[PDB]
């Protein structure tokens, strides 16, 4: 009747032990984990990052947000102090009680009611941005003398600055700009204010941490079933789906879980407290609301184990038409040439990624080769902007290969897609490649020693 509350997600408690490498934790967990979607976990009871900043000093500006299940929405002036007298104003009003006492069943129950009412046009608002010397990390950063407790947490892999550039993930490598990607956003929530349905950029991972405040609602659905979330999602808003120009024009929306678990889609729930993490696993689609005014900080972050998916999400964006937010072979290449330095696991797991990448880029060849493309030239791809070498079609980043002609300068097209550069003959095409099948079988050999030893 009305809303019936998913089953609850998987809640880790790691001793110190466990908690020591988050990696090792997340690879742990990920049986079970990836099952769900999203997990919740709580650290040791003394694991306890001190937050500390001036709530006059913070200012931000805030996104409005309407509150309508189905209606499209676009992925992506207050102090810290002045917004929190708002948002606890609000959620007071709304429900004429203190704000400790509205239960969260009940902020949920009502949540669901009023996205689904068409009289009723609640608008709420909230925060969201990169950490910025106008608005920095919730954690301990170097900078400016530190007490020794914020010491402790310096280095801390569960301090997410840290996360992106440990030893045992991979968009650390990356030297193309990502920063989108690979800094941590912080959140500033109120009552009801929410994030709608999505998964992370390149199906990677995401870890989110409760600084402080009420608690954060969350709804999640495993990776396996990401496309029969979509399939439920496109039938009932098809509007979400139409081709986009860019990244900055994703269209998302709030949908009730009820309506997918109706369809058989297995979705997850869990409210994320103070002092919590809730990480989502690659393709697993997420959404939720908040109770209340908080403060929340998020990280996107790539395992080995992602690389295999990391690639065909690629492929999948390719088929798509959808923007990469960074090339997946020039990420495997800039590893490969840093085989060395590379950690003996991860060089394993990127030797294997790039015999794909090499087999596959070698039947490419061979099929445009067939076309009638005979001149080529080396190209250092890497060099170019990224709206400097995306393909005409697919929108895909080069790296590894294009085609271009003399009759459109400056257009490239992947070696999926030559029939769509121009109406000249493929004989007056050049192959632009960053190496020669010589080139690669070298330093895929060096990730082979380093792995080996
Ligand atoms: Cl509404
Ligand atoms: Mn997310
Ligand atoms: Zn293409
Ligand atoms: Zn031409």
């Amino acid at each position: 009747s009305m809303f019936l509350p998913p089953p609850e997600c998987p809640v880790f408690e790691p001793s110190w032990e466990e908690f020591a490498d988050p990696f090792a934790f997340i690879h742990k967990i990920r049986p079970i984990a990836e099952q769900t979607g999203i997990c919740k976990v709580r650290p040791p009871p003394d694991w306890q990052p001190p937050f500390a900043c001036d709530v006059d000093k913070l200012h931000f500006t805030p996104r409005i947000q309407r509150l309508n299940e189905l209606e499209a929405q676009t992925r992506v002036d207050y102090t810290l102090r002045t917004f929190g007298e708002m948002a606890d104003a609000f959620k007071s009003d709304y429900f004429n009680m203190p704000v400790h006492m509205v239960p969260t069943e009940l902020v949920e129950k009502e949540f669901w009611r009023l996205v689904s009412t068409i009289e009723e046009d609640v608008t709420v608002e909230y925060g969201a941005d990169i950490a910025s010397k106008e608005f920095g990390s919730g954690f301990p950063v170097r900078d400016i003398k530190l007490s020794p407790e914020e010491e402790e947490y310096l280095d801390s892999g569960w301090n997410l600055n840290n996360m992106p550039v440990m030893e045992q993930s991979v968009l650390a490598h990356i030297t193309a700009d990502i920063c989108g990607m690979k800094l941590p956003w912080l959140y500033v929530g109120m009552c009801f204010s929410s994030f709608c349905w999505h998964i992370e950029d390149h199906w990677s991972y995401s870890i989110n941490y409760l600084h402080w405040g009420e608690p954060k609602t969350w709804y999640g659905v495993p990776g396996y079933a990401a496309e029969q979330l979509e399939n439920v999602m496109k039938k009932l808003a098809p509007e979400l789906f139409v081709s986009q120009p860019d990244l900055l024009h994703q269209l998302v929306t709030i949908m009730n879980p009820n309506t997918l678990m109706t369809h058989e889609v297995p979705v997850y729930r869990t409210n994320q407290c103070a002092g919590e993490f809730v990480i989502t696993f690659p393709r697993a689609y997420h959404s939720g609301f908040n109770q209340g005014f908080n403060f929340a900080e998020a990280v996107n972050f790539c395992t080995v184990d992602w690389l295999p998916l990391g690639r065909q999400c690629v492929e999948h964006y390719r088929l798509l038409h959808r923007y990469c937010v960074f090339s997946h072979d020039e990420m495997i290449c800039k590893m490969a040439s840093k085989a060395d330095v590379l950690d003996v696991v991860v060089a394993s797991t990127v030797q294997k990624d790039m015999a794909i990448m090499i087999e596959d880029e070698k039947a490419l060849r061979e099929t445009v080769r067939k076309l009638g493309v005979i001149d080529s030239e080396r190209m250092d791809f890497e060099l170019l902007p990224d709206d400097e070498r995306q393909c005409v079609k697919c929108k895909t980043t080069c790296f590894m290969s294009a085609i271009s002609c003399s009759c459109k300068p400056g257009l490239l097209v992947c070696l999926h897609h030559v029939k769509e550069l121009c109406s000249c003959p493929p004989y007056k095409y050049k192959l632009r490649y960053r190496y020669t099948l010589d080139d690669l079988y070298p330093m895929m050999n060096a990730l082979k020693l380093r792995a080996e030893s």
